[PDB]
RNA sequence: GACGAGCUGAACGCGAAUAUCUCUUUCGCCUUUUACUAAAGAGAUCCGCGAGUUUUGCUCACGCAGUCGCAUCUUUUUGUGGGGCU
C-alpha cells in the first residue's frame, strides 16, 4: 500500500561488498566509439 | 681537480617469499544460508621491501691533503745550413 521512502560520527561498520575494487574507470579510447573520435564521421 | 651509521618523514617503484578477501561465471558438496571444493576470469587487501636529501638523534670523523690555474742517434721537441734564376 505504500512503500517505505529511502532518504538519507559515520559508522565504523565496513561491508565486504564496500572494499576498494575497480579502482578506476575504463574510458572509451580512440577505437571504442570516443566521442572526439565520433564527430569525425558520418554516422 | 675530494668523505655515514640509526628513525621518522621522501615521492617515485614490485631478486624471493604469499596469505586473505571481493566480484562475474562454471563445477562439486547439497534441504537453505553461512562456511567450503576446483576451474575460468576480473579486482582488492595484507605482511614486507630499493634508491635518490630531510634532517631529527653520532656515540665517528677530518684539510701544505691524496690531485692544483712522455725530458739528447735513421720515425717525430734538438729541423740541412748558404746562394740564386722567373
Amino acid at each position: 500500500w505504500a512503500p517505505a521512502i529511502g532518504g538519507e560520527k559515520p559508522s565504523v561498520q565496513q561491508s565486504a561488498k564496500n572494499l576498494p575494487g575497480h579502482t578506476k574507470l575504463k574510458f572509451r579510447q580512440t577505437g571504442q566509439a570516443a566521442e572526439e573520435e565520433l564527430r569525425a564521421k558520418d554516422l
